[PDB]
């Protein structure tokens, strides 16, 4: 399944997931693209952020769905 993830800045990436994909693979999998940890990513569908326990299809996410991925600092 591809998905599409996309920054305030307006940069979009694509990635190929499942339906049975935790929100934490998804995060995982944009590291392996970007370099950004998951620590400081959140997800965002729908107007709601995403749990990392939760998974794709908990949220109906689908073919070229477009999640929103925005920073949160830890520290
Ligand atoms: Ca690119
Ligand atoms: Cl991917
Ligand atoms: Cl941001």
């Amino acid at each position: 399944m591809q998905i599409f993830v996309k920054t305030l800045t307006g940069s979009t990436i694509t990635l190929e997931v499942e339906p049975s994909d935790t929100i934490e693979n998804v995060k995982a999998k944009i590291q392996d693209k970007e370099g950004i940890p998951p620590d400081q990513q959140r997800l965002i569908f729908a107007g709601k952020q995403l749990e990392d326990g939760r998974t794709l299809s908990d949220y109906n996410i689908q073919k070229e769905s477009t999640l929103h991925l925005v920073l949160r600092l830890r520290g």
